[PDB]
RNA sequence: GGGGUAUCGCCAAGCGGUAAGGCACCGGAUUCUGAUUCCGGCAGCGAGGUUCGAAUCCUCGUACCCCAGCCA
């Protein structure tokens, strides 16, 4: 329960509504981010709750910055999230010629008018943020001559932004938006849906209001910046012949920490290369988060977290963070993986290796236990090993021993180096019958696996406000290791994500990986202290 | 100008009845993952008025967000 949804049972019980619809209304130019996933719970958490409907619209009247790929995109992140919509999909464009016909009661009644200052006039005329706007001299036209004109436009007798159809509203209001917004405008692009049946786009302002009545919805939800414009929702609805008046509520948007959120700015990480796509894993889109390994309930579990208010809000990554790890430290079964490796050499090892049985799940037997290949000449991770260390460190030291994750406890007891002096290998001898602790992975019937350690895009708190947010960008968001992983990982099905032990939880990346160069992403990291 | 916001480090309840939980975090217990679990540990813009008493009320100021695209 949050204020919007306070609302929604007031509506109720007055009887102002009977069921409750609502929508998702993303435009097209770019895919869905984490905080699309907040108004995704939204809208589609309360319909369902009140087992209402809501739908998802395209808001597809800009032609020129939209591209059908992202309707794909859209309308799958929204699947896989885990909602469903009212019947079909529903775009602006399928309500174009209901919004013409609008456009001409608007004129008829005396509304609307094809006002022509060129833009860089238009602005002129409407004053500023504390002197108001003055009239145009075009403003007061015939309803003859702007139902003339206007088709003109639509018939493309004007060129592109020489002329445009505006409400006739209040110049002087205190309201920018109401200073005689534009209703339609001249733009010869093809649209994704229409192609060229169009030649005169309507704003969004225009659009939307009506795109909700027509449609029957109950409550339009959206962000803030959208409360002036709440004003001109309203005008429009309340001057033309439409039967229902769909009353809008708006709240706070996603802000997180580390990472711009703005369908441009994640549009420009993409476009200037910066990531690998809108799906890199370091971005906070959705696709992205997704190949991320992100659990589409530690998404929907984060949205639920943090609630939906008129406040400001910026959400630290160990919120995101710790969902996952919810998720996944009860689900994801764990493996062995060693991401920096040193040899290790149990001389006082005799044979070629034997079998040793490590569970599924140590806290849930219930995921039953494997069969692991041990051995003499295995691997592990250099920061497992250390001659010298105070008594906090429990890994191995020099002339001490660690018991091999479930397997046996060995003892370092000599060590070698190279030129620059870094270690090649440890020798050291194992016990005979004793079956800090560390993790391994058996050399010959180890898996060379590459590891994409990932870490936040921006080395920045509020890479936003910078004042180029990819001259803030951590060159170390991801860093690519080669390691070496247990001969179970052999089986990795791109989608589980494992828990390689005392490291984090991993999935397998679905943008590289092959049979022999399997690809695991490291969806997030333990909690070390 | 106008539209908004003002409770813990970050979110978030309470809507006049004497300050929820979440995340971070610091102690202690277990753990063949320094994890997990586990118990313990840390609060309402300012100033005034209003009440018996208000974080929720009235007023002043203060802060910070948004609005001058033929983007949404
Ligand atoms: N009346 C409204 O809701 C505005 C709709 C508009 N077409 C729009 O905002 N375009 S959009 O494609 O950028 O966003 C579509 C809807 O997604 C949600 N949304 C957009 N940006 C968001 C953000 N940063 N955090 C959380 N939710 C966000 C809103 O419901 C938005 O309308």
């Amino acid at each position: 329960t949050n204020f919007i949804r306070q609302i929604i049972d007031e509506d109720l019980a007055s009887g102002k509504h009977t069921t409750v619809h609502t929508r998702f209304p993303p435009e097209p130019n770019g895919y869905l981010h984490i905080g699309h996933a907040k108004s995704i719970c939204l809208n589609f958490g309360i319909a369902q709750d009140y087992k209402g409907q809501c739908n998802l619209r395209f808001d597809d009247t800009n032609p020129v910055k939209e591209d059908i790929e992202y309707v794909e995109s859209i309308k799958n992140d929204v699947e896989w999230l885990g909602f469903h919509w009212s019947g079909n999909v529903r775009y602006s464009s399928d309500y174009f010629d209901q919004l013409h016909a609008y456009a001409i009661e608007l004129i008829n009644k005396g509304l609307a008018y094809v006002d022509e200052l060129t833009p860089e006039q238009i602005r002129e005329y409407r004053g500023t943020l504390t002197q108001p706007g003055k009239n145009s001299p075009y403003r007061d036209r015939s309803v003859e001559e702007n139902l003339a004109l206007f088709e003109k436009m639509r018939a493309g007798g004007f060129e592109e932004g020489k002329a445009c159809l505006r409400a006739k509203i209040d110049m002087a209001s205190p309201f920018i938006v109401m200073r005689d917004p534009v209703l339609y405008r001249i733009k010869f692009a093809e649209h994704h849906q229409t192609g060229n049946k169009w030649c005169i786009y309507p704003m969004y302002d225009f659009t939307h209001c009506i795109s909700d009545a027509l449609e029957g919805i109950t409550h339009s939800l959206c962000t803030l910046e959208f409360q002036d414009n709440r004003r001109l929702y309203d005008w429009v609805l309340d001057n033309i012949t439409i039967p229902v008046h769909p009353r809008q509520y708006e709240f706070s948007r996603l802000n997180l920490e580390y990472t711009v959120m703005s369908k441009r700015k994640l549009n420009l990480l993409v476009t200037d290369k910066h990531v690998e796509g809108w799906d890199d894993p370091r971005m906070p889109t959705i696709s992205g988060l997704r190949r991320r390994g992100y659990t589409a309930a530690s998404i929907r579990e984060f949205c639920k977290r943090i609630g939906v208010t008129k406040q400001d809000n910026t959400i630290e990554m160990a919120s995101l963070e710790s969902c996952i790890r919810e998720d996944l430290n009860e689900n994801a079964p764990r493996a062995m993986a060693v991401i920096d490796p040193v040899k290790l050499v149990i001389e006082n090892y005799q044979g070629e290796g034997e079998m040793v049985t490590m569970p599924n799940h140590p806290n849930k037997p219930e995921m039953g236990s494997r069969q692991v290949p041990f051995s003499g000449e295995i691997w592990i991770d250099r920061a497992d090993f250390r001659e010298e260390a105070n008594k906090q460190y429990k890994r191995l030291v020099l002339g001490k021993e660690v018991r091999l994750r479930n397997a046996y406890v060995i003892k370092a007891e000599r060590v070698e180096k190279d030129a620059e002096g870094n270690i090649t290998t440890i020798f050291c001898t194992y016990d005979a019958d004793t079956l800090g602790v560390i993790h391994w992975v058996s050399a010959a019937h180890a898996l060379p696996v590459e590891i994409r350690l990932y870490d936040r895009l921006f080395s920045v708190p509020n890479p936003g406000a910078a004042d180029d947010f990819l001259s803030v960008i951590n060159p170390e968001s991801l860093v690519i290791k080669q390691g070496f992983a247990e001969p179970s990982l052999k089986d990795a099905v791109a989608g589980k994500a494992f828990q390689f032990e005392r490291e984090g939880y991993f999935c397998l990346d679905s943008r590289h990986s092959t049979a022999e160069k399997p690809v695991f992403n490291r969806t997030v990291g333990l909690r070390d202290t």
